[PDB]
């Protein structure tokens, strides 16, 4: 799995250990071993949500499987919870795009996962 | 809907009000309320188009519906037009990837749509 | 085709000719003229792979066609090779998401390719 967070909150507002927390929480939520979990946080971005420049985040979670109706609602609660608590971003100013990747379309270490 | 524009144009070249205009123009184009439009501009990027370092842009427009043959042509005319007039980027040095997101695959406000 | 690389490797460690090298190699790999190739490298990123902050890369390759099981396995070798040599990134710390784009969903020059 791969989780990316793009946000206009300042780098200084990102708690030390945030990447580790995301990794551990996602490993638990997806059931995938932490060694296959990648996380990426991009602060200080020039963005607007609903025409407002208040804290917001545009995210994405890619995974080979483990993506679905009920699972995505659960991930959303988990992820919005972490963004609200750690980055002080209101859940209603967060978009998370979920992608169920085909194993043949995910490259890793000189091959794909197919 | 969410629109992201990555470009090598410097930050100082992005005119004041650019995100507001994108928000307003996309709300009109997609027919969605401005409140749900998210815009993200990333300048000063290390990128090339056709092996040239001249002004260029790589963009993406994600939306739950409102994505299609004729609509995408219209969005492209509108967006390349804005990038040319506001950022001085030639339309033929712009790529815009369109994504028709399934509601179940979009997280927001602790849940997902649909 | 469009190739994006997000990495925690410092900007100073990205060779000046890397975008051009990628452009040329990808043109050959995809059988498309170099002018059709766009490349984007984003260094100094805050990321973790497998819970580790050692050099890593999260990438994407979008193309209208030229994407598939065998081709993707080949692209992974080409790209891991370039990232390993030019950016000193271990190949098992590289993820590449491949996207086969419909021509109708790719905007360029005020229109789309459909
Ligand atoms: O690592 C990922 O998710 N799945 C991991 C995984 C777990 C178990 C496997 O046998 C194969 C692959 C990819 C990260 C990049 C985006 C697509 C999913
Ligand atoms: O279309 C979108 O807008 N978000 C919410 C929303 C509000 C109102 C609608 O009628 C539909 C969708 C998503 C934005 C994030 C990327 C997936 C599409």
């Amino acid at each position: 799995p791969m989780f990316i967070v793009n946000t206009n909150v300042p780098r200084a507002s990102v708690p030390d250990g945030f990447l580790s927390e995301l990794t551990q929480q996602l490993a638990q939520a997806t059931g995938k071993p932490p060694q296959y979990i990648a996380v990426h946080v991009v602060p200080d971005q020039l963005m607007a949500f609903g025409g407002s420049s208040e804290p917001c985040a545009l995210c994405s979670l890619h995974s080979i499987g483990k993506i679905g109706g009920a699972q995505n609602r659960s991930y959303s609660k988990l992820l919005c919870g972490l963004l609200a608590e750690r980055l002080r971003i209101s859940p209603d100013r967060v978009y998370i795009n979920y992608y169920d990747m085909n194993a043949a379309n995910v490259g890793w270490n000189n091959s794909t996962f197919a």
